[PDB]
């Protein structure tokens, strides 16, 4: 559910301070620039099951750093991915069992904490058609509000023994040019080429190229960053800014409809579609233009308030599946929300007692009921949340992703211009009925 | 509630292995050796409120050692008592704010944990009349299954400016003799004298003596240990063994009825009273004869199992008010059980949703419903549990005390002889109606 408490919400045009009126109503602009999104080709949640159980003992924290993942996403230079949960668990156990082997009086002492750096969190299952070069080659990248640059996996292969599959070969483009870089970046390089997204042409687009078969290491064909221009882009016009500069009649906004079980998922450039949501679109101001990052005031699990006594922020990250909470909040969470047997028809009765999760931004309230944050895995119901600490800043980051948040809320990302700041819009998604 | 699952419980006489038949039914023996217990003169639970909040941050553990408290009870040689929660909290904050100032890759690191050693846990509010010496002087000690020796606070004072109060002066006894000790023990010494407990005379009883006004440091007039003979008694016949040797018709058992709001609380020597309990008395074998310590199999808070994957034991400790759990279990507990506003008549409606706490010993089940483990403090409902770690042994100890457990269950302590092992008996207390 989404609603504003207090005074009835008003159009954002009627605001006094555009930076302070959380929960105002967005002017809806219908757009015809639709980009269908499809399932990326495995939907296996055993990785998240193991991740939860590895937190049972209370001494394990997963973390990522701001900007250090592929394309400027959250990550580290480690080799750990979430797909590596059995290697990770084996190492955790080895490390723990080697340490247990190796007027008022209070006594300071040290406990062992095991940190698991994650390489990146890029694991959305929804990809869209991108056309690259001349004559055009089709790739299916993730469209990622949590990334800044464009990256494409190259799979060029001229030998006769190469498997016959759809490949992206930058040298088959008449218009591809390789750029000169003085940074030794599985290998990375930078080039430029022409792209087509939907009906929009985007020339002179700088992008990174990943070469080695290579999909043993990588789980996406590409990343189109929809973040902000800044140090993380390094003078290279990001894709969406480049689109806007070359297609001047497009309003600087894009929206996302995630409908996993209908095949109707969609990215919309330059506007929204009234058929994707119910009610109004409620606006949150972006506090730090880097990720799409919004100040978080409180967070409730039922009656229990778990946040926020310190500075907290929610990142809307379309390129990641799960929601996240920091390590202290997930202690409470995993005590309050249990995985259970669900079958598939017993599920509405099982979850009848689970608690509502309530995010509070000013007077704007976003609820996730249990059939909105629980997912099915074999015959087991599971909460679609990961424990992720973002230590980079003294503040605490929460992530809202595609499997839980966006499947239930229609989301609008509005770039701030000369007559508006950057904002995220949210509306109840169209009810599948 | 108390009940046995599986086969219907049978009298303990019908057992095969007397060490293995948990939940058998005790032969009831009525006894006339009743010792009324009264409220000790302040019933202030603000100390436990502060104790709970000092655990909020997850980095503070209270601990006691086996045998190191007064009379061989649980404690340490520190000066911290629970009455010192403001000194304790001030030190915790000072220590914390001085430290924040001063194929698979996992990363070991250290977190700070603050340990708070507690001097002792002797805080029951129920005391009984003991007569000491010739002509007899009245003291009101705690009768303490968690202690081993007899200790009495001496308050001798011959100066004219001494306050006129009931004092215990060992030198006013014609039969008191001071013993020779080679251990510098506020000061301690040992003597012997004659005691009377109820109708039973106990001559040649060795006991410790505490001298300094002295009740600024101590909160009890004395301790009569009802533990076991062993190293912690050091060749000095403990009180109850001495009673039995000199009064040979007394069966080696004693029982406790705790009725705080009726003035009907009672210790019963040599048997029980059928008017203090409903249903049958269910027997648990004592696994380690030192404290009255019983093996614990599982512990549930509602549907959630919090114990036991490692060796756990319950200590029945009549000299302490609150129940306890180790530090890891109270993390879960304080997330699942909250303090709240209660008034005094709103209480049955408030607690309607709280979870049942279930202790599991073999097939014997002991439940505490919320109106049995919650107590009132001002207009606030609070759980009568402390976090106590007993690090002395690799195993984990749980305490059951007087304010919660014994107020709701009638308890029988049965000394093991040539034709029985030591056992604790439990029955639902007589319903006040
Ligand atoms: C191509 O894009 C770059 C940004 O990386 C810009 O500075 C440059 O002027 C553009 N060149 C042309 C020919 O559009
Ligand atoms: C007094 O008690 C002690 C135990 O501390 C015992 O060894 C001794 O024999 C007793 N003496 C008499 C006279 O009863």
């Amino acid at each position: 559910r989404i609603y504003k408490i207090g005074t009835k919400a008003l159009p954002c045009s009627e605001c006094h301070d555009v930076f302070d009126c959380t929960g105002c109503l967005f002017e809806e602009k219908e757009s015809s620039h639709v980009i269908p999104l499809k399932l990326n080709k495995p939907n296996d949640h055993k990785k998240l099951q193991k991740h939860h159980e590895s937190l049972k003992l209370g001494d394990v924290k997963y973390y990522v750093n701001r900007g250090e993942g592929i394309s400027g996403s959250l990550g580290t230079s480690s080799g750990n991915t979430l797909d590596d949960m059995d290697l990770i668990n084996e190492e955790i156990n080895k490390k723990r069992t080697n340490a247990q082997l190796d007027n008022a009086t209070v006594e300071q002492t040290k406990e062992n904490i095991f940190l698991v750096p994650l390489k990146h969190l890029r694991d959305s299952q929804f990809v869209g058609e991108l056309l690259v070069g001349t004559p055009p080659q089709t790739v299916y990248p993730i469209f990622d509000t949590g990334s800044t640059n464009v990256w494409v996996v190259t799979t060029a292969c001229e030998e006769e023994s190469c498997k016959k599959v759809r490949r992206y070969d930058p040298n088959k483009s008449k218009t591809f040019r390789r750029s000169f870089i003085e940074k030794n970046l599985i290998s990375g390089s930078v080039g430029t080429d022409t792209f087509m997204l939907g009906k929009h042409l985007v020339r002179n687009q700088t992008f990174g190229l990943v070469e080695s078969n290579i999909f043993d290491y990588i789980s996406f064909e590409g990343i189109v960053g929809l973040g902000f221009p800044g140090m993380l882009s390094a003078g290279n016009i990001p894709f969406f800014d480049n689109l806007l500069k070359q297609n001047p009649n497009v309003d600087p906004q894009f929206s996302f409809y995630i409908s996993p079980y209908d095949g109707k998922s969609t990215l919309i450039i330059g506007g929204i579609s009234k058929s994707f949501y119910e009610g109004d679109i409620y606006m949150l101001p972006v506090l730090k233009e880097s990720y799409w990052e919004v100040k978080l005031d409180e967070l409730y699990i039922g009656k229990e308030r778990i946040c926020c006594d310190e500075e907290s922020y929610v990142i809307f990250d379309t390129g990641t599946s799960y929601n996240t909470m920091p390590s202290s909040q997930m202690k409470t969470f995993l005590n309050l929300i249990h995985s259970t047997a669900c079958t598939e028809q017993n599920y509405k009765d099982i979850l009848k007692s689970y608690p509502i999760i309530k995010y509070v931004f000013g007077e704007l309230i976003i609820e996730l009921h249990p059939e909105e944050y629980m997912i099915l895995n074999d015959d087991v119901c599971m909460p679609a949340y990961m424990q992720i600490d973002v230590p980079s800043e003294r503040n605490h980051a929460y992530l809202l992703g595609s499997l839980s948040f966006m499947r239930n809320f229609f989301t609008v990302f509005v770039r701030g211009t000369e007559s508006r700041p950057s904002m995220v819009g949210v509306a109840r998604a169209k009810s599948k009925n």
